């Protein structure tokens, strides 16, 4: 039977017999993603170039913010684009806290590289007046998370307790079609992904691990290398093909570069629901308790055999 | 004034006072590229999954049929076809087209950027058309370019008048001129290659990449990017500057990329943009091919970066 | 605040504290409507004409499959099917849907506006659904409406809460709420019927039309419009006011339009918008059908106009 | 073999050995029609209604056609339904052609989503004097090309030239007009008549009798059907496809009709004649009227030749 994102979420909600707020939230986010996809693919660019005589990251943030505010399902919104948490006005408050990066990778969008939207959804835990503190939950508390990848096609990957499911946007009809059900990552991959241009700054553990991938001590084939430079594209390839993605700490950047709340945690959650792993080196990404909504974290994620091998090398230098 | 691909090509053809065959060819290829973009973005995928109860093959069929029906071509070389295609006599025109209809599609399962690459020659011999008419050096190209199906769809077209970039507006199905007479940066800050083959690299490549990560002059190290899809990696090189490398390795002792419909079209765009493209021993555009699917090593990009690599290459004889 | 069809229906369903079946039904229909619109605007026609080397049947297949797979329906009545379709047991829900998947398609050769019409009932039986579950008067309708594939695509949905109009934004494939709680004008200035059959008219219809062209009180004559596509003519009546007629005559004592999936949904829309819909003898919604494909005369639109017609009909006993 | 509008126009142009100006004109107009279609179908309307937290369609359509024609370098004088005076193209952008157009015909009722359309007629400038409004005052017989785009259930472009009438369907998935009906001809006699019968009190007596003959034929044959969309492009395209007759005739209140000669009547009369139909004012061929004002009106009766001839017989009976 054909299935769509909306119909899929509704069916899961009916099984759980929830109130419907989470379904309204996801439907609103789905509408925002279709509008971002349309803008990213440059619909209407002819009018900007004068056929008849707002930047993408700003527009993307406005779409997600406005669709989430008007869903009546959220109370606190944390965005990569905003210094402070946004508190939904009282008449529109619902029960969820949403952390998101509305257009990840957009710094290099001038070269038409894949870009994406990342989101993580938490339940507000206290009855206190909503505030920035409500977003300071460990990733283990996520109720749902995922990403939209605007690549050669647009796909939404949605992770929940029931697993990870992948939906392809059919732009002819504006519907997300379920195309990959209950996806699991390979136990061990053949690709490693990181910015090797910064090798002079590498932690000694990262240097040794990468050397073993290129010069295996036994007779296995060296791994292939890929680094798009857009987190959503690199993580999605890691999910589909297996392997390992690294944005690790070094001494210049002792906490890494990627943001914990709206980059690392949603991707770590997708990975764990697909049977993968996600570590800071010292602990699971999902176990870090944040103290700042924009705090950074190191991240190494992907196939479990590859992540465990990195942790072996990391321990060796600890 | 706004400009479109069709109107741009027509105006250039009128200036040159040609017969119109090349304009008909390019218009036909433009139509194929829009149809490929629609399929790559998965229009109609709901019907395949039962709402009412392969991509590289379709892409090849689109380009082949639109080029045959243009009446402008006589010999067609495709990555997808083992032999050159000889256009039937009643549809024959004067141009030879070499193309890769969906480059990078081996990894399309992860939604990586993919693209279409093409190079167009005037048939040079007066012999009956045959595979030999496609064996010209890239220096003989009349036009070349690529369509990138990335976050948006863009067509990059290089001719004697330079390199011009057109964005497909999917609301109206028109390629809009957005970047005119493009030139590559003299020196970039990104290097692009699959370092997974480090064990197989020749010493010149090894030393060069070492210089990018550990500069002797205490300058900042280069960043690394490698999409694994040639059109995406080359387009970033064009837009941002830098260097792209696919050297020979043990699996690929003559290189991996195809000379006729990957290396030559990209080298032509690079040189018309003021960049460089070398095999290490000679300019890519100067290689005389003997086989339509033959491979070549390639290093291309900003001139100062390619010149620095050639300096290291000279050092190792 | 912006609103969409899906979010609007979900909010109304949550207010009503229903089980969710009707919302799933409407979402599935909305997907079918978007797929029908795409085909009607001829997306992909280049492939039918050979770029790489039925419509009413497809429309019926889209509606049937999306409704079957919604798990919300048990009996489906379509203009396209001689007998009611009984949903297989594991996919059964509690609702009966009567629909015309592509009304007006006989003249789609001239690109006239076409549409989809639907009416939704709760089933009457407590087990063993059958065609009898579709033989309900229109008064039993829970929801009804139509999609108009006109210059743009619009979905009009009528429920107890009133009538709401949603424009399909094809750039994002979303139905946007653009007209809330619509009410028809009390009196219009347009009448709509096929005057080519004037020879067969009931004397009452003859007199009423004469009053529109030669008003007795020196008011302005009405304008005439007749698209010949019921959804287009009824939507114009809703938006502008006025009156639409497909009346009974001696050759066709029960009219031409079908009661279950043309007259009843349009009459329900009209009544929820403050209009009227009559057969001449009784309200359309009060007719108890005995056959799923039975015909009915229909006169609908602005209340002052329908009441003026009924006054003339009364005079002719 | 598949054919597109661009490939069709180029091929006809190559045969004629022209300079390419008309092809550039038609391609620019084709781009304009695609952008009008996108706007008419409401692409982007979600932004107007606040999805992220601006100009009327007839104004936008005029701006699109005007800007694309000016930038084609193929035109010198432009007449639009929307502008009181002819637009004279600035000297560095001038070409040899005169274009008359209605950028969005029928938009008065676009609130109810009725079919709308774009109508155009193309003339060669005839005099060697500085271009002016007078260059647009040519009879329709001087037309080089004319046609219309119908934004109906699908978008179709009908293009008439010396070689006949050809119909192209816009495939919105790829933004290309695909040739779907070649060298179209209208039926010799139809079964549908089309006019606003609500104004019957004001009819000319000849029109009253003709419509009387359609509903109550003297030989007891079957009556004609009636259709009137109220959008000229929709009603005329139906007349072309199904045959029959379309009337917007003169009366005493409107002795010159209501439709505009230069950018409604003449282009449609030209399409009809190239398809083997007829188009008359009652007194003369529409294409033979020599205009004196760019916005002058003309009565028009057009369609299947046998139906128009029967109208003319009734019209002659009433002198
Ligand atoms: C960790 O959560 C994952 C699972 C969940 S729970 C929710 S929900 O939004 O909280 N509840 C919800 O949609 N309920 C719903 C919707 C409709 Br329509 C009908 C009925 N019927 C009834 N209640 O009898 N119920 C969504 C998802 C995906
Ligand atoms: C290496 O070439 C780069 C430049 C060229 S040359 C050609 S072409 O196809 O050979 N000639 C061509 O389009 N002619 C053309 C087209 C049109 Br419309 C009108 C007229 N007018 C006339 N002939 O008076 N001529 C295309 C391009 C881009
Ligand atoms: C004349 O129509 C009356 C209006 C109605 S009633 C229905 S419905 O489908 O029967 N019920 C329904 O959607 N319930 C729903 C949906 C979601 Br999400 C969450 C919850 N929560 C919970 N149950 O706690 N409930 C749809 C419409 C438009
Ligand atoms: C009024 O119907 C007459 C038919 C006509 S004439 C024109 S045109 O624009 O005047 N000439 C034109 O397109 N020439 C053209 C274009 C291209 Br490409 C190549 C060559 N070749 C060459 N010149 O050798 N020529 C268009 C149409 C449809």
């Amino acid at each position: 039977d054909v299935n769509t994102l909306t119909r899929f979420v509704m069916e899961e909600g009916r099984k759980a017999r929830g109130t419907g707020e989470l379904t309204q939230l996801l439907n609103s986010l789905c509408t925002a993603v279709k509008a971002i996809s349309s803008a990213v693919r440059k619909a209407g660019i002819a009018h900007l170039y004068g056929i008849a005589g707002k930047k993408l990251d700003v527009l993307s943030n406005d779409l997600v913010m406005n669709m989430l505010k008007s869903s009546f399902a959220t109370c606190v919104l944390v965005s990569e684009e905003d210094k402070h948490a946004i508190i939904v006005e009282p008449e529109k408050r619902g029960k969820y806290v949403v952390c998101f990066d509305p257009l990840d990778g957009s710094s290099n969008i001038d070269c038409l590289v894949s870009v994406g939207t990342i989101f993580g959804i938490y339940r507000k835990k206290s009855t206190d007046e909503p505030s920035e503190k409500d977003a300071l939950q460990p990733g283990r508390n996520l109720v749902a998370a995922g990403y939209a990848l605007y690549g050669s096609a647009t796909m939404l990957v949605l992770a929940m307790d029931c697993g990870v499911n992948c939906f392809m946007l059919d732009p002819a009809i504006g519907e997300f079609i379920l195309v990959d059900k209950d996806v699991k990552i390979k136990k061990k991959g053949k690709i490693y992904s990181l910015n090797e241009g910064y090798a002079k700054d590498f932690d000694p553990a990262v240097t040794e691990y990468i050397q073993r991938k290129k010069f295996p001590p036994d007779n296995s084939a060296p791994y292939g290398a890929r680094y798009v430079g857009s987190m959503v594209a690199d993580v999605h390839r890691t999910l589909v093909y297996g392997g390992i993605f690294l944005y690790p700490a070094n001494k210049k950047s002792p906490n890494g570069k990627l943001r914990l709340l709206y980059e690392c945690n949603p991707m770590a959650y997708v990975m764990e629901k697909a049977g993968g792993m996600a570590t800071t080196g010292k602990e699971a990404v999902l176990d870090v308790i944040p103290t700042d909504i924009h705090q950074r974290a190191p991240v190494i994620l992907g196939s479990p055999d590859d992540v465990l091998e990195f942790l072996k090398v990391y321990e060796k230098h600890s």
